[PDB]
């Protein structure tokens, strides 16, 4: 134990950086070293673990139960949520906006969970600097009812926008600067003013590159109400009015993305822009350009669903806001790859798929270390309810593909039907993580 | 009448200047005099070196007196001359402003009667197709692909047992397939060229640019741009087991005799941005000039992009010529920017001859340099003739005209040709001389 402990504990650290994943990494590393203590080369076991995972992955992606119906989806969403009002509500949000739609959860003052489908957008671009982060706990930058500034050129000088910024301050409203880029004295002036509590802003880089990013800025302009300050279409920033700036009720900016909630753009105005693109998709001359415009239109028209959480206590709101959020991405994940049996059942009956490979020498061992780890997820559950490590594992190891032992129920019955499940992606991802962490523990130290 | 020998020799110079115009007229005169001197008992070699010393002096004289072309207004106006059109010039200056002076700038056929300018992601390198049979536009000697998948292989490809499993999954997409690998060897090659002629499966094969590690880096750069993994059996990615998930995507690929251009890849703006940052920082942690030179080079391909001037017309005759006016203009602007611009109408080479007086030469070195003094007035004297004006006469008039003033072969109105839009990239002029002197030194050596 003494060394394995100082090892496993060390494995609890790496894992905790971004729990089946965790338990598996510890179930891989120790079982790895015990074989490295026999004199088996790590690059030999690693090679056997990697290959072993590959096979275990198809096994999960093949034995996956599809999810399409507003019934099934609601169920998934309902699981992770630990609630039906959330599962039903998340299935309704995906019903409207779509499976791949933009669902935004937000904690509200009202009592019951609300849904709301408003005009809005989200693109693949986070804040330029993490200093803009308002809620450090979620490393996010939320702006309440801000003005939106669109700039197709780069912003570096402060003195060009300053006149407009002055009106924004006087407006007593925050700002979202979406420009080609925001650097230099400009970027710093924004940050400092934000820290000083002087001026509430978030800088974000436009979506794409050249012409196609300049058309997206337009979609945002139209959605938001504002008008892209383009030195080529329009004039200089000097003589500006607040009317050039779009507005929204909330802008959420994270490390990787920016969501605009309820653009102030004319509904009829957005509809026309959606139409304009709808024609380009037909007058298109390329499949590539066709698929790009399709998504561009997909956003403007798709809107942004919002799920407001019921108040009670600061501690409740927060968590409740996260649980729904998790249930959304969990239910969004299930529809993406399918679902698999709850508990550690799916991972057990995954080992007998390793035998169908070329089990050789060291690698075969590495591959066996996995057939061991795959039995770690269930072991923990058993260790919990207070049962026999081996017997629980063994008994399950026998039952038909899709039958295992739930806690609350404590019955060697069907797990999936019993309302117990895991998104294959979530399960299959855990595994790929463990292998990835175990892969550092072999090569490095 | 002209001397038979001098003609049999003047024709010979033309046909040579063909494979390798102002240079032709220039060389012909350099050779015409050399012969007369050699016949009069002058050492060829001695006569030659005198020509060389002479040219370098004139090469330096031209370059110094070059009306610097730097502002957009300038560029746009240079090109306006090479295209005899303002809008065509203005747009090129624009394309040169966003993609950068030395930046990629292609001209594409437009289904729209006008002239549009697209700016997107993408890059170009100095590597043509391995096989010419891949060509799709026999006129332009190019192989163009629509929505082409990109397969990046960091290793030479010869076998067939590995590609088929992938190529099939590609055929199902109903989409072309640009493949960049260390090379495409005889076997799999035919598999590509054949299925391509059989129209079974359209595709092209370009050899990756670079060497060893330096190359794998560029393939990675193209991986990041297009949005696809690089096939590398050493790491853990086997070509045998591959899906579209690995391959990358683009809108328009164009492969020529010795160049590949990819128009807008499918990689994320983050990914692409990271490689740019990674390189920018890599350049800063490096102190090696070679290393940093090659890094800025790779940075420009990623951060640069590609301009696409869209030239619309009706008839194919005008469409292909419109697509040449612009192309030619683009290269002139790029050239004007490199070494400056100067007065056209073959007026500078004449007004340059006096500089050779600053050169003290003895014997055949003096004669060699004095053949040039004469040869330098050839281009103008030639333009003069094809106008119906006595060559000599105009040669003298211009000689006594202000620096930059000469006969305008269009309107015949002696004036400031620079102000008259009668200019030339000193690059084009300097090279004309250099080549003319290169050919001449041949007819005064080889047998």
């Amino acid at each position: 134990d003494p060394y394995e402990k100082i090892g496993a504990e060390l494995v609890k650290e790496v894992a905790k950086k971004t729990t089946t994943a965790t338990v598996l990494a510890q179930a891989l590393v120790r079982e790895g070293l015990r074989n490295v203590a026999a004199g088996a080369n790590p690059l030999g076991l690693k090679r056997g673990i990697e290959k072993a995972v590959e096979k275990v992955t198809e096994t999960l992606l093949k034995g996956a139960k599809e999810v399409e119906t507003k019934e099934q989806i609601a169920a998934t969403a309902a699981i992770s949520a630990g609630d039906q009002s959330i599962g039903d509500l998340i299935a309704e949000a995906m019903d409207k906006v779509g499976n791949e739609g933009v669902i935004t959860v937000e904690e509200s003052n009202t009592f019951g969970l609300q849904l709301e489908l408003t005009e809005g957008m989200r693109f693949d671009k986070g804040y330029i600097s993490g200093y803009f982060v308002t809620d450090p706990e979620r490393q996010e930058a939320v702006l309440e009812d801000p003005y939106i500034l669109l700039v197709s050129s780069k912003v570096s000088t402060v003195k060009d926008l300053l006149p407009l910024l002055e009106k924004v301050i006087g407006a007593g409203k925050p700002l979202l600067i979406i420009a080609e880029d925001v650097e230099g004295e400009a970027l710093s002036t924004l940050v400092v003013n934000k820290i000083r509590g002087t001026f509430k802003s978030v800088a974000v880089k436009a979506p794409g590159f050249g012409d196609r990013r300049k058309a997206m800025l337009q979609d945002m302009a139209i959605l938001t109400g504002g008008q892209v300050i383009s030195e080529e279409v329009g004039l200089t920033l000097e003589n500006a009015d607040l009317s050039l700036l779009g507005k929204a009720r909330k802008v959420v900016v994270t490390k990787d993305e920016t969501t605009i909630v309820e653009g102030a753009g004319d509904t009829d105005a957005i509809a026309g822009r959606v139409a304009q693109i709808r024609q380009e998709i037909e007058n298109s001359d390329s499949d590539y350009d066709r698929e790009k415009l399709q998504e561009r239109l997909a956003k403007l028209a798709g809107g942004v669903a919002v799920i407001k959480a019921g108040a009670a206590t600061e501690v409740e709101l927060k968590e409740r806001k996260h649980r729904i959020e998790d249930a959304v991405r969990n239910a969004k994940a299930a529809v993406e790859e399918g679902i698999v049996a709850g508990g550690g059942v799916t991972l057990l009956q995954a080992a007998p798929t390793l035998d169908e490979l070329k089990l050789e020498g060291d690698e075969a061992t590495g591959a066996n270390i996995v057939k061991v780890a795959l039995e770690a997820p269930l072991k923990q559950i058993a260790f919990n309810s207070g049962l026999e490590p081996g017997v629980v594992a063994e008994k399950v190891r026998n039952l038909p593909a899709g039958h295992g032992l739930n806690a609350q129920t404590g019955v060697y019955e069907d797990l999936l039907a019993a309302g117990v499940a895991d998104p294959v992606k979530v399960t299959r991802s855990a595994l790929q993580n463990a292998a990835s962490i175990a892969g550092l523990f072999l090569t490095t130290e």
